[PDB]
């Protein structure tokens, strides 16, 4: 569940708005093969803005699942946005976002937006992973 305006990659490589995704649309997975989106859902609520270095901010819902990497080389961990918000900063600094090109990115801030915002979401087959326009790996 991402904020409207988020740009995702189709199976061919071109971009598509998250609000423009429809049932059966072909997204791009982190391994290069295609993904099928289905069960489109929309809403409007106060979202969480995750600011990381280099890459554009990620605005998502409270129940959004983040595919992160944790130190101790690195281990792959899926964690929801709410639990990650509740973790202390000393623990938050151990988690990293990642993009497919295997670049690791520091998560350095995450705050709740002031005003509500429209959001769109869906489910993804296979490993349930898809790519953002900047190749950031995202989970259902
Ligand atoms: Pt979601
Ligand atoms: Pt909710
Ligand atoms: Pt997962």
């Amino acid at each position: 569940c991402l904020q409207n305006g988020t740009r995702l990659l189709r199976a061919d490589g071109s971009e598509i708005l998250v609000e423009d995704v429809q049932e059966g649309d072909q997204l791009l997975g982190p391994d290069g093969t295609s993904r099928t989106a289905s069960k489109i859902v929309r809403g409007e609520e106060r979202l969480y803005r995750i600011k990381a270095d280099e890459l554009e901010d990620l605005v998502c819902t409270h129940n959004h699942i983040l595919s992160l990497y944790k130190e101790r080389s690195y281990e792959r961990v899926d964690i929801t946005v709410d639990d990650f918000v509740r973790l202390p900063q000393q623990e938050q600094q151990k988690y990293r976002l990642f993009r497919s090109t295997a670049t690791l990115l520091h998560i350095m801030s995450i705050d709740l937006e002031e005003k509500p915002t429209k959001w769109s979401g869906f489910v993804v087959d296979k490993d349930s992973l898809y790519l953002r326009h900047d190749y950031l790996v995202l989970h259902n």
